[PDB]
């Protein structure tokens, strides 16, 4: 029979009712304090003014003389699954997000942007491209890169994080979603599936590894879609219904923005649907 969440969409379809449920759910999200990122002294460490993770879910950097990064843990304990959402990585703040990713034990990266979009650099070449050791002296790390996975819409990095003061390597997988544009959707749902169950094959979303830090340019829009259909898809597993709405709600109380489009939110309900199939 048609699932409930087939038939919540299929309503919002064809009454058109997409652009008034992404409004509703922006007028229903609270704003929280996120004092620390405004301070002076991190103006240089924000990649757009307009998106800060808030002071309750903001990732520290330990030992640091500032703790800032643009990184916020989400939590979703009904899943069992948290992710550090952030923005793509400054050219001054390459070493934080490489001592966070340490810090955390991350296992994976997932990269949702290109480099460049629309005539403009969304986020800083933070791994090497080629031979050549990445070294990043304020933190004490080195990235190298180990091998390369093409594919046609995603590439698959395997990079060795070398933690100079500590003398200890580990291996991350980086997961480079190619073809997703700026405010845009992936061109298919079992393409965006496919790279979804390839992250979750590695092991890396889950509680035997630290979170896994999910970014595109600003952390929010391809970031939130990202996080939303996975987390979904856990909840769907116990054979209850899900309230798409409310689990964004409440994502959206870890980071500002959560999906950044109404065609993002209705690519987000079609993953879901297929996913669960
Ligand atoms: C929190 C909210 C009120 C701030 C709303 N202004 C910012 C403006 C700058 C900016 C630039 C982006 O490239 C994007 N992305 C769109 C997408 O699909 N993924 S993404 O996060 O990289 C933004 F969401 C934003 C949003």
């Amino acid at each position: 029979m048609p699932t409930t969440i087939e038939r919540e969409f299929e309503e919002l379809d064809t009454q058109r009712r997409w652009q008034p449920l992404y409004l509703e759910i922006r007028n229903e999200s609270h704003d929280y304090p996120h004092r620390v990122a405004k301070f002076p002294e991190n103006r240089n460490r924000n990649r757009y003014r307009d998106v800060s993770p808030y002071d309750h879910s903001r990732v520290k950097l330990q030992n640091a003389e500032n703790d800032y990064i643009n990184a916020s843990l989400v939590d979703i304990e009904e899943a069992q699954r948290s992710y550090i959402l952030t923005q793509g990585p400054l050219p001054n703040t390459c070493c934080h997000f490489w001592l966070m990713v340490w810090q955390q034990k991350t296992k994976a990266v997932v990269m949702l942007n290109r480099i460049v979009e629309k005539e403009s650099v969304k986020c800083a070449q933070y791994w090497p491209t080629d031979d050549q050791e990445m070294l990043f002296k304020e933190t004490g790390f080195s990235v190298k890169l180990l091998s390369e996975d093409v594919k046609s819409y995603y590439t698959v990095h395997l990079l060795q994080l070398e933690n100079i003061n500590s003398g200890e390597t580990r291996t991350i997988s980086h997961f480079h979603y190619t073809t997703w544009p700026d405010f845009g959707v992936p061109e298919s749902p079992a393409s965006f599936l496919n790279f979804l169950f390839k992250v979750r094959e590695s092991g890396s979303l889950n509680p035997d590894h630290g979170p896994a830090v999910i970014h595109c340019s600003a952390g929010i829009g391809r970031s939130g879609t990202f996080s939303l259909v996975d987390t979904c898809l856990v909840l769907m597993e116990k054979g209850d219904d899900i309230n798409i709405k409310q689990v964004l709600l409440n994502m959206r109380k870890y980071r500002m923005g959560l999906i950044q489009t109404p065609d993002q939110l209705r690519f987000s309900y079609m993953a879901i649907i297929e996913g669960a199939k």
